[PDB]
């Protein structure tokens, strides 16, 4: 399952690459990242580059709640990145 990266996916072509096509929702709070062709994220609001979902996820979420602590949370035009891992597998 976690061998299946951002990466995999664009290989495949189960996602594209593309500005604000990246969301998370948490506490009242929205954050939009670019998807690059090499799987890393970019963060609109402070263009700082993140590795992985988690990564990106993590951060976003501590500055809301520095209490808490990615594939859940982050969603592609809509839909969690955890359903784009699954279909992977699914299509092998």
């Amino acid at each position: 399952r976690r061998a299946v990266t951002l990466r995999v996916l664009l290989k495949d072509e189960l996602l594209e690459p593309g500005e604000g096509v990246l969301s998370i929702y948490y506490l009242g709070r929205k954050f939009t990242g670019d998807l690059q062709l090499d799987g890393r994220i970019v963060w609109q609001e402070t263009g700082q580059v993140f590795n992985s979902p988690s990564a990106w996820a993590t951060h976003c979420k501590k500055l809301v709640n520095p209490a808490k602590k990615g594939w859940a949370s982050v969603k592609y035009k809509g839909q969690k990145l955890d359903k784009y891992k699954a279909a992977w597998l699914r299509r092998h």
